[PDB]
């Protein structure tokens, strides 16, 4: 019967281990109090995080480690009652193993409307790759490789149409199917360029 609030983090959701994110739960006007939950790998109860610890449904995190990843959710009080819990905010932590490469075939400059493949390798093998685009115009899109039996050290995807217009700046990061939120450190950006 009350709208369940939002939950979001500062400066973002993906961050590098040892450094600094706030979680930002933000309800109805009238929320007289806060509390904020974090869902439990591998135990049917979630963790209550520590009510000394947010302050105007603020919980301030100084340095990120693998234990602070996962879902948050956040609920707020008001006229008698608790909300449902918020959608679910996924924090990451980058850096933990080393940056796989990545790179274009046939070409990192293609003409406009052409498709590419990028191939994202690591020296070890990951539980699987994901390959994040980020520009000017949209939110981050990450397409995910199919996990494989015992890991794998290779992934390939398919990229574009690129146009001219966009930026199609790429990254790709390396996971363990385990943790799923601890990534190694990004590749290397790669740039799709459109002679023209
Ligand atoms: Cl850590
Ligand atoms: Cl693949």
């Amino acid at each position: 019967t009350i709208p369940k609030p939002t939950l979001w983090a500062e400066p973002d959701s993906v961050i590098t281990q040892g450094s600094p994110v706030t979680l930002s739960c933000q309800g109805s006007l009238e929320a007289q109090e806060y509390r904020l939950y974090r869902e439990k790998k591998s135990a049917s109860w979630i963790t209550r995080i520590r009510p000394e610890l947010v302050k105007n449904g603020q919980f301030h995190i100084p340095s990120i480690t693998w234990e602070h990843t996962g879902r948050y959710g956040c609920q707020y009080y008001s006229r008698a009652r608790w909300s449902e819990l918020s959608d679910p905010l996924v924090l990451v932590m980058t850096g933990a193993y080393p940056k796989p490469t990545l790179s274009a075939q046939p070409s990192p400059v293609v003409t406009s409307g052409g498709r590419v493949t990028l191939q994202c390798e690591s020296q070890v093998a990951f539980g699987g790759f994901i390959l994040c685009k980020e520009g000017e115009d949209e939110h981050p899109q990450c397409l995910n490789s199919q996990p494989h039996a015992r890991g794998s050290s290779r992934a390939i995807f398919s990229v574009g149409p690129v146009s001219p217009n966009r930026r199609w700046s790429h990254r790709c990061y390396g996971y363990d199917l385990n943790s799923p939120y601890v990534w190694s450190s990004p590749s290397d950006l790669l740039e799709l360029l459109v002679p023209g």
